[PDB]
C-alpha cells in the first residue's frame, strides 16, 4: 500500500533529480506536503513488479515507450489536464502519451540524437549527408577525420535508414498497425546501401562502437559525432568547442531519429493522484520548475512550449545558413490555417521589390502570422493584423498583396491589394497538385507512377530531384518535394505530366478562375518583371481557387486530404508560423523530424532484426536488398 499524504517519485538517476526534488520542497512550503524523490536501480523494473501488487511510487518518470505496456497490465492511472493546459504542450509530444485513448502520462522532456560537431575543426557543419565523403577526404589529409558515431546499435543508423522513407510501425488514427513494416521498401534500402558505402570507401569503420566515437570525439580526432543530450557532459569536461545542430539530409528530405518522451505516470495504486496531479501542472510543468531540473542535469528539450523557447537561446544550436533556397517563399505564401488540427482559413500574401533580402521578408511574414494567431476567435479582420500587413509593405520598401479567407463560407476577413497582380513565385505548386490529383480522381493518373529525369532536367533549387537521379521519383513523391520542399524541377516533371503551364492555366480556367496564370517553367516564371503579367495571380483569385480545391467536390475526399497534408508541411517549413509556433533547440528540431517510438512489444523483434541486417550488410554476410529483405520477415509475415 502507498501511504497517503505524501508524494513518492521515481526518475532515473542520470536526470535532475536534484533539481527536482527542489521543486518538491516549494511544493511543502506551499502544502505541507512532503515530497521524496529517489533514483531506485532498474525503477524500470522494480516499478511493474511493486505496483502490481499494489506499493511503489506516487509518481514514475520514464521514457514513454514503456508506459504502453503498464498502462496495459492497468498499472497508470488516466490524467486529466484541461485544454488549457494541453495547449501549453507540444501536440506530438501527448501523442507519445496516449494509450486506447486515453491520456496516461504527462510529457516531461524530449530526447533525439542530434548532430554534434567540432566548431574549431568545422565551423560550417554539412547540411546533407551526400557531402560527408568529401569533407572527410579533406579532414583525413590534415590528420583528422569528419565522422565518427556508433554503428553497433540500430538506434544510431535509424535516422540515416529511415530518411529517405523507411519506418518501424506505421501509425494511423491513432494506432500503430503491427503488419505495416517498412524496414524492406526502397527508402530504407538506399540509405543502409549509403551507410555501407561510407564503410567500403573507408569513411567510417564497421567496428566503430559508442565508446569508440565518444572517446574520438572528445580528444579532437573527428569533426563530428551523432550522439544525444545525455553525452553533452563528458564533453563539456573534455573542453571540445562543440555545438549541435539538425542531422544531415539525405536525399533532400531530414533524417528521423527516434524520440523518446520522458514522461511522469501517476501509479493507479496512489490515494494521493490529485496531489500528484497538483505537483506535476502547477509546480514541475512551469519554466521555474522546469529550470530547475535542467539546471541539475540537462533535459535536452522539454515538452513545454514556454520554457523550450528558453532553451532554444542556447547559442551551442546557432547556425550560420547562407543558402537563398528561402527567395521564392518569402515572395509568396499561401496556407491553410486552423486549430484542432483542422483547417478554416486560407491566407495568401505575397512580397514585392528587389530591395529587400529574404530574412527580411521572412520576418515580416512572421509578424503577420503572429498577429493572426493572436486575434483568433475574433473571427479575423483585426485593425492590428491589418497594420502588421502595412508595415511589410512599408519596411520592404514595395507593394504587399493579402487576402483571409474563410474557407468554408467563402467569407473575406481581411485584405490589401487583393485584385493586384502579383507573380506566383511557388505559390502555383499547391494549384498544379491539385490538378494532378484530378486526373488521379479521373483514373488518369497514379500517384505511384515513377518518372525518369537526367541531370539536364535539373534545375536550381531541386533538393531532393537532384538526389534520386538514378532510381528517378514518384509523382507522390514529386508533389510532396514541390509543395513541402519547394523543389523546382520536381515542379517541371509534374507540370510535364499535365502538359505544360498551358494545362494548368487551361485547368485553373475550367474551374472559374480566369485570373491566373501559368506562362513559363521553373526558374523562368520566377523573374518578376514589373508590369509583367505572365506567371501572376491576384490575392483573392488565389484565395478562392485554393477554397474550391479544398470544398466542395472538385477533388474527391481521398485527393482533399492528401492536398491538406502536402499543405500542413509546407506550412511548418514556411516563415509565416516561424515567430508564432516557433522552431525550438537542435535537439527539438530534430525530434519534431523524427519518429515517435512506439511503445508497442513488437518493438523488441525490430531492434534484433535491424541490429543483425546492418552487421550483415557491413561486414559482407548479406547485401543490403538482402539484409533488410530477411529483417523485415523476422518481425511481420
Ligand atoms: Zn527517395
Ligand atoms: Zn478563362
Amino acid at each position: 500500500k502507498i501511504e497517503e499524504g505524501k508524494l513518492v517519485i521515481w526518475i532515473n538517476g542520470d536526470k535532475g533529480y536534484n533539481g527536482l526534488a527542489e521543486v518538491g520542497k516549494k511544493f511543502e512550503k506551499d502544502t505541507g506536503i512532503k515530497v521524496t524523490v529517489e533514483h531506485p536501480d532498474k525503477l524500470e523494473e522494480k516499478f511493474p513488479q511493486v505496483a502490481a501488487t499494489g506499493d511503489g511510487p506516487d509518481i514514475i518518470f520514464w521514457a514513454h515507450d514503456r508506459f504502453g505496456g503498464y498502462a496495459q497490465s492497468g498499472l497508470l492511472a488516466e490524467i486529466t489536464p484541461d485544454k488549457a493546459f494541453q495547449d501549453k504542450l507540444y501536440p506530438f509530444t501527448w501523442d507519445a502519451v496516449r494509450y486506447n485513448g486515453k491520456l496516461i502520462a504527462y510529457p516531461i522532456a524530449v530526447e533525439a540524437l542530434s548532430l554534434i560537431y567540432n566548431k574549431d575543426l568545422l565551423p560550417n557543419p554539412p547540411k546533407t549527408w551526400e557531402e560527408i565523403p568529401a569533407l572527410d577526404k579533406e579532414l583525413k589529409a590534415k590528420g583528422k577525420s569528419a565522422l565518427m558515431f556508433n554503428l553497433q546499435e540500430p538506434y544510431f543508423t535509424w535516422p540515416l535508414i529511415a530518411a529517405d522513407g523507411g519506418y518501424a510501425f506505421k501509425y494511423e488514427n491513432g494506432k500503430y498497425d503491427i503488419k505495416d513494416v517498412g524496414v524492406d521498401n526502397a527508402g530504407a534500402k538506399a540509405g543502409l546501401t549509403f551507410l555501407v558505402d561510407l564503410i567500403k570507401n573507408k569513411h567510417m569503420n564497421a567496428d566503430t562502437d559508442y565508446s569508440i566515437a565518444e572517446a574520438a570525439f572528445n580528444k579532437g580526432e573527428t569533426a563530428m559525432t551523432i550522439n544525444g543530450p545525455w553525452a553533452w557532459s563528458n564533453i563539456d569536461t573534455s573542453k571540445v568547442n562543440y555545438g549541435v545542430t539538425v542531422l544531415p539530409t539525405f536525399k533532400g528530405q531530414p533524417s528521423k531519429p527516434f524520440v523518446g518522451v520522458l514522461s511522469a505516470g501517476i501509479n493507479a495504486a496512489s490515494p494521493n493522484k490529485e496531489l500528484a496531479k497538483e505537483f506535476l501542472e502547477n509546480y514541475l510543468l512551469t519554466d521555474e520548475g522546469l529550470e530547475a531540473v535542467n539546471k541539475d542535469k540537462p533535459l535536452g528539450a522539454v515538452a513545454l512550449k514556454s520554457y523550450e523557447e528558453e532553451l532554444a537561446k542556447d547559442p551551442r544550436w546557432f547556425i550560420a545558413d547562407k543558402s537563398g533556397a528561402g527567395e521564392r517563399g518569402s515572395r509568396g505564401i499561401i496556407a491553410a490555417l486552423g486549430p484542432d488540427g483542422k483547417p478554416s482559413r486560407i491566407v495568401v500574401i505575397y512580397t514585392t521589390g528587389s530591395q529587400a533580402t529574404m530574412d527580411e521578408r521572412n520576418r515580416q511574414i512572421a509578424e503577420i502570422g503572429a498577429s493572426l494567431i493572436k486575434h483568433w476567435g475574433s473571427g479575423g479582420g483585426h485593425p492590428e493584423t491589418l497594420v502588421k500587413v502595412k508595415d511589410a509593405e512599408d519596411q520592404l520598401g514595395a507593394r504587399v498583396g493579402y487576402i483571409e479567407l474563410d474557407l468554408n463560407s467563402g467569407k473575406i476577413l481581411e485584405s490589401f491589394r487583393p485584385e493586384e497582380r502579383f507573380p506566383m513565385m511557388s505559390t502555383f505548386k499547391v494549384l498544379l497538385c491539385g490538378a494532378v490529383l484530378s486526373r488521379i480522381d479521373a483514373g488518369q493518373e497514379q500517384l505511384g507512377r515513377r518518372i525518369h529525369y537526367s541531370q539536364n532536367d535539373l534545375v536550381e533549387y531541386s533538393p531532393v530531384t537532384e538526389k534520386h537521379l538514378t532510381d528517378g521519383m514518384t509523382v507522390r513523391e514529386l508533389c510532396s518535394a514541390a509543395i513541402t520542399m519547394s523543389d523546382n524541377t520536381a515542379a517541371n516533371l509534374l507540370l510535364t505530366t499535365i502538359g505544360g503551364p498551358k494545362e494548368l492555366t487551361a485547368f485553373l480556367h475550367n474551374m472559374g478562375d480566369h485570373v491566373t496564370r501559368l506562362d513559363r517553367w521553373e526558374p523562368e516564371l520566377n523573374e518578376a518583371i514589373p508590369n509583367d503579367e505572365r506567371d501572376t495571380t491576384m490575392p483573392v483569385a488565389m484565395a478562392t481557387t485554393l477554397r474550391k480545391l479544398l470544398t466542395g467536390e472538385l477533388l474527391t475526399l481521398a485527393s482533399r486530404q492528401q492536398l491538406i497534408d502536402w499543405m500542413e508541411a509546407d506550412k511548418v517549413a514556411g516563415p509565416l508560423l516561424r515567430s508564432a509556433l516557433p522552431a525550438g533547440s537542435a535537439t527539438m528540431e530534430n525530434a519534431q523530424k523524427g519518429e515517435i517510438m512506439p511503445n508497442i512489444p513488437q518493438m523488441s523483434a525490430f531492434w534484433y532484426a535491424v541490429r543483425t541486417a546492418v552487421i550483415n550488410a557491413a561486414s559482407g554476410r548479406q547485401t543490403v536488398d538482402e539484409a533488410l529483405k530477411d529483417a523485415q520477415t523476422r518481425i511481420t509475415k
